[PDB]
């Protein structure tokens, strides 16, 4: 009932400098920055226009090429916001605008300040009853410690993440007590770690493409149990798996341009529930 409720979405415009200077783990086609802006506008359109969330759009900062990926700089649970200390040096000033937006939303703000701590919000899976935090190139144990202290109400457990991935590079919540999970060995080992550490186990939805396991679940009262998932023209066989959720309002949303710079669906928004 309560899980996935949101009233506000914080997003951030992307900068033109993204196409050229955004951190990129794997190299391939270049980014069509104009097209990426169109896909990002369609995505904000789903959140605000279609689903009715109050969207706070932060302006783009050319000096922060990754500023569109707001998920990495803030983790919000109930009324408290953890402003993170991103692993990547170039991203650290992205917290300034985030701090200001969340102040305006009157959230309890905690700023990660231990200079031995790093945490990327994309490494944080909040399941509704606990947190899993990936230990990765961007998030270390000290960062997980600070998250645990900030959200003392919830258990926090760490999961090793290999190869410059983030935890949510291959998983996300697809519904109450339901983890969407990739089929790779790494994704499957991560899940069994999470399952063994939890108080009690989660249901799972296995999708063939790891990247397609990153989706956005929203409880919009009197609209539906909404899932934004990658399109059938991006990942056809994963999209078909999501179709089995006959009780969900399924919304295909493309992220094909920003995926080139490791940008998935959860990365582009911070969802908040204001009562
Ligand atoms: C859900 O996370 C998937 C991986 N990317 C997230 N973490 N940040 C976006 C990439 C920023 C660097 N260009």
């Amino acid at each position: 009932a309560a899980f996935g409720r949101a009233t506000h979405a914080v997003v951030r415009a992307l900068p033109e400098s993204l196409g050229q200077h955004a951190l990129r783990s794997a190299k391939g086609e270049e980014v069509d920055v104009a097209r990426a802006e169109r896909q990002h506008q369609l995505y904000v359109g789903v959140l605000g226009s279609k689903l009715g969330l109050q969207v706070v759009e932060l302006p783009a900062d050319e000096s922060l090429p990754d500023c569109v990926f707001v998920e990495d700089v803030a983790v919000v649970c109930e009324e408290t916001a953890l402003i993170t200390r991103p692993g990547a040096p170039s991203r650290r000033k992205e917290v300034d605008m985030m701090k200001e937006a969340l102040e305006k939303l009157q959230l309890n703000i905690v700023e990660m300040k231990d200079e031995n701590a790093t945490l990327d919000g994309g490494d944080v899976l909040f399941t509704g009853r606990e947190f899993f935090v990936g230990l990765s190139k961007r998030t270390n144990q000290r960062g997980a410690e600070i998250l645990a202290d900030t959200f003392k109400d919830y258990a926090v457990s760490t999961v090793p993440v290999a190869d410059g991935l983030h935890l949510k590079s291959f998983c996300s919540m697809a519904g109450p007590n339901l983890i969407a999970i990739g089929s790779s060995e790494s994704a499957q080992k991560a899940l069994k770690i999470m399952q063994q550490m939890s108080d009690h186990r989660y249901d799972k939805l296995t999708v063939p493409d790891d990247i397609a396991a990153n989706c956005i679940y929203l409880n919009i009262p009197n609209k539906g149990h909404v899932l934004l998932h990658r399109t059938p023209e991006e990942y056809p066989e994963s999209a078909k798996v999501y179709e089995k959720l006959k009780d969900h309002m399924l919304i295909p949303v493309s992220m094909s341009e920003l995926e080139k710079v490791d940008g998935l669906l959860t990365c582009c928004s911070v969802l908040i529930n204001k009562k």
